[PDB]
């Protein structure tokens, strides 16, 4: 049973590390969408 | 050798858990960074 409490781990660890590989897009989808922003509003404040 | 190897897996039960909460809460200020600036995107482009 001590290995039974071991074996049910790495099941959800594959879920959470994929979930950890899930959030890196929302990490990265912001970073492009801010580099599309502060580069254009810095261009836009230059236009004003 | 079980419990020394086991405790490293429960560290990843905590590390992959909290680093998931590291991102989406960092996403919250990231999503706050967008819509409160995108309102200022329209108003300055309204001025042009």
């Amino acid at each position: 049973k001590l290995q039974a409490q071991k074996s049910d781990l790495e099941s959800q660890l594959m879920d959470t590390q994929e979930r950890l590989q899930q959030e890196e897009d929302n990490r990265n989808q912001m970073f492009q969408q801010k580099k599309k922003l502060e580069q254009e509003v810095g261009g836009l404040k230059k236009d004003i």
